[PDB]
């Protein structure tokens, strides 16, 4: 069967380094992969298939597809559950990266979802912006409203350890 | 800060064997400890733990100078149990919860997800397939009873599998 | 191919446990195993082949032996690195626990060589003596000589942090 | 104390990437890193170093405040690595290093060796087998040149393969 590994921690802890880590593993091996972003670049702080809803996914898997890589996976449909479960039926290994609290330090439902399914996961960590320490795991928001759905990057959120947090807000 | 480890996997995975390790640690370095289990008294795996109904009577039971808070069969807790960690993991407290991750009909138990984004350190335990014996096993099949997803039991009802070998058996 | 676990660490820290708990996974799965010690129960703080040279496994392994498991393997000449090689080579998983350092902090050098051939290595840590955390990676001698090899438990020995072990040296 | 980690494995395997990546992480948090390679300057991946020609050697580039030493290609070393690593521990410094575990002969490196007895974390690396194309391989396989131990080099004498595929070519 197909194994599903979710790598998942705050913002700039190494998720998407890692998942390109993977693809190119299964790219030496020869072994084809499909990547798939949320509504072209998979990019770091690859190519990818961008893709609303996570049953889009179907139209670019092939008979010999070997893996399926999916950044930003908290902002699918949490339909993505069972697509992924029956990728792993087949016979298909599934990557999935992605933040596993929202700023406010909610979960992320279809992170959550997809951590209750994976076979391994990998809690990844940032160095904290407060205080220098390589024990960050969550994101505060320091611009913009309070949205827990808002793009952006580090002129919007920081890295930062729970005391930090706490301290910070 | 406190951080938080969470244990899960199958039945028979040995998450109650490792959340009790992690009891031992703590005991073993004088550092006090309260454990929990939902609603007898033992937790046993295949020590004594307060057995309560709601995640808001855990604050009875923790004392100024815990440093580790352990709880077993989170999937029977209320999603509140999140709220509640986040608070202990803020003063200081280690928290350890072991659970399964997945219903017999692979779907995933709320509380455990919740928990699992909370999350310090994930441990995913597998179990012995029943069907290849193999130590590949991730998923719990029933096998006798009901086609209920809440129903306390053991070997009587409920085997561990690989996924391969679920899906043949289904 | 088999593949080689080192369960390592400094004494109390779990490796005999985490042996047994392996030759228990295999014996649920109705796969052989032969399990060694040197020179009859592996015991925690099974019962087990008591062998001087590692050559004399070949007397107890079968055709359909799945896994062999050897304990103290700190206490075996240093050519089990080319007996466990070639048992590897023959489909059969090894599983190897011991100490690392001996409590001058000199490596055993038998383990020093299995780490080297490992597929994965644990390493094991016990509650500080001195200290009570969870963070003891070294051993020290209270009792007896100064002898490195010297049989006996905690009226000897006592696992410490290397703070700790520094402070009471 | 300071910890020591060991990152080891075959040829191609991520190494020198792994022990970038934590080289990076003490730069984010402004903390003072040393980085050495044995006897050009460029410590690069199939960032700057010291290089010289023994362990002894290290002591004139570590200042009171560095924070963590850095050591590719631990394999070329003298055995005195392990003493001189032991002494930074004592002192507080974190050690990183990386090399080889095995020749391509499978025979044991002795200073990777000595340094996996002494590590607090030992992180074995694998890499893509050359000839199934598994993410399985532990073992490097030399395929030109001599039958040489010692013999630096790439891609042009050097192959990563896994046990089976190993066994298989020879
Ligand atoms: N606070 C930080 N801690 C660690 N690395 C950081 C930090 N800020 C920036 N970086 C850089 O970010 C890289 C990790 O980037 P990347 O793999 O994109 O992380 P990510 O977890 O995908 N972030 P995101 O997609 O925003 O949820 C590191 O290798 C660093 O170069
Ligand atoms: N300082 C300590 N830290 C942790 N556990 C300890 C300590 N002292 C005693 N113990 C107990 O020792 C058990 C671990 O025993 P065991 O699995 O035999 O360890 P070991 O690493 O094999 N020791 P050794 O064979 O002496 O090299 C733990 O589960 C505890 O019950
Ligand atoms: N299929 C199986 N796989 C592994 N261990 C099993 C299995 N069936 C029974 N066991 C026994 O169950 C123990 C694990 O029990 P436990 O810690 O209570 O697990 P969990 O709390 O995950 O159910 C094992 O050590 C073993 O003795
Ligand atoms: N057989 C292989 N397996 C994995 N990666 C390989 C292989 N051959 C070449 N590479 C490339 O080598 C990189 C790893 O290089 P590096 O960090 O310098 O490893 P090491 O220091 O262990 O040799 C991989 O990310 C990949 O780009
Ligand atoms: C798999 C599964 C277990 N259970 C129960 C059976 C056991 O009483 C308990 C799990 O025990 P365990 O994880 O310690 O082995 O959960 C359910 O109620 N529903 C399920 O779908
Ligand atoms: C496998 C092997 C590598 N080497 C050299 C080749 C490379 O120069 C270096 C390993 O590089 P690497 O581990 O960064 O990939 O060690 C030997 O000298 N002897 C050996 O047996
Ligand atoms: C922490 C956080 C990030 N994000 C976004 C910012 C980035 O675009 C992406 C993380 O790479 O997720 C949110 O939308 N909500 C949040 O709460
Ligand atoms: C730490 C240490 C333990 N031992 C012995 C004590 C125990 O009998 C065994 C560890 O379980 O090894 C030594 O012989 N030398 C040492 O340096
Ligand atoms: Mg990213
Ligand atoms: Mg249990
Ligand atoms: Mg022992
Ligand atoms: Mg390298
Ligand atoms: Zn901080
Ligand atoms: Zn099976
Ligand atoms: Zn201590
Ligand atoms: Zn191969």
């Amino acid at each position: 069967s197909g194994k599903l590994t979710v790598i998942t921690g705050p913002m700039y802890s190494g998720k998407t380094t890692e998942l390109l880590s993977f693809v190119e593993i299964y790219k030496l091996g020869k072994k084809k992969v499909a990547v798939f972003k949320p509504k072209t670049m998979i990019v770091s702080h690859v190519e990818a298939h961008v893709i609303e809803r996570p049953e889009e996914m179907r139209k670019y898997i092939e008979e010999d597809t070997r893996g399926v890589f999916i950044d930003e996976v908290q902002f699918f449909n949490p339909s993505l559950f069972e697509v992924v479960k029956d990728l792993l039926d087949r016979g298909i290994d599934v990557f999935c990266a992605g933040l596993d609290l929202t700023h406010k330090q909610n979960p992320f439902e279809t992170t959550a979802l997809l951590l209750s399914l994976a076979d391994t996961v990998i809690k990844k960590k940032a160095v904290c912006h407060r205080c220098g320490e390589y024990n960050a795991t969550l994101t505060l928001k320091v611009a913009g409203g309070e949205e827990e759905i808002d793009v952006g990057g580090q002129e919007k959120y920081i890295a930062v350890c729970r005391d930090c947090y706490n301290t910070l807000k």
